[PDB]
């Protein structure tokens, strides 16, 4: 269901079904670039998607997810703040009703167009519903999305868009490439954090590129055209899915770059 992002079931309500969104480690955050130290204690990141396998794109009535096949060691995120592999499952985006807005970092109070969060899973606990359990459990590869140049590797996305407009509905999405989604540079930011959406568990190592894409107002406006509804039902136009940044409470976030 029953959350959202509306007036009446949005991040502002989340707390009474799911109290842990006034935690001492929520996502996301506002990052303060002149607050955040270097580590030189940071191994090197390293991202390997080379054997990615996609299978699907789910409209889940909050965004859309495009799903990996994640019953093998293929494309997986190391190194960094990270102890271990942690597995891809799935991406999906957040994004406004406007340029304006929509990502969930934001970067000295500026807010990005949207955001892409690779979700990937430590595989020392073996699945992901495990994984959910364990303070480590999780990293999120975050990426923010402004307006500008068209980015190539986003339109084999947009263009399967059509066809999972309403809640529920998916599509075969099979060899699309995720590493068309990154940007140049791999300079990061890390902190401790949450899912961002319920049930907002705390089990998140947060890596934010600090590199934006680029993608077209064409790209951004045909997710704007997604629905939160399900199919015969009016429509709500599937924009705003953001939660705003969290308190950082007793957090320090590190840069991975001088
Ligand atoms: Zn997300």
């Amino acid at each position: 269901h029953h959350w959202g992002y509306g007036k009446h079931n949005g991040p502002e309500h989340w707390h009474k079904d799911f109290p842990i969104a006034k935690g001492e480690r929520q996502s996301p955050v506002d990052i303060d670039t002149h607050t955040a130290k270097y580590d030189p204690s940071l191994k090197p990141l390293s991202v390997s998607y080379d054997q990615a396998t996609s299978l699907r794109i789910l409209n889940n009535g909050h965004a859309f997810n495009v799903e990996f096949d994640d019953s093998q060691d293929k494309a997986v995120l190391k190194g960094g703040p990270l102890d271990g592999t942690y597995r891809l499952i799935q991406f999906h985006f957040h994004w406004g009703s406007l340029d304006g807005q929509g990502s969930e970092h934001t970067v000295d109070k500026k807010k990005y167009a949207a955001e892409l969060h690779l979700v990937h899973w430590n595989t020392k606990y073996g699945d992901f519903g495990k994984a959910v359990q364990q303070p480590d459990g999780l990293a999120v590869l975050g990426i923010f999305l402004k307006v500008g140049s068209a980015k190539p590797g986003l339109q084999k996305v947009v263009d399967v868009l059509d066809s999972i407009k309403t809640k529920g509905k998916s599509a075969d999405f099979t060899n699309f490439d995720p590493r068309g989604l990154l940007p140049e540079s791999l300079d990061y930011w890390t902190y401790p954090g949450s899912l961002t959406t319920p049930p907002l568990l705390e089990c998140v190592t947060w890596i934010v590129l600090k590199e934006p894409i680029s993608v077209s107002s064409e790209q951004v406006l045909k997710f704007r055209k997604l629905n939160f509804n399900g199919e015969g039902e009016p429509e709500e136009l599937m924009v705003d899915n953001w939660r705003p940044a969290q308190p950082l409470k007793n957090r320090q976030i590190k840069a991975s770059f001088k």
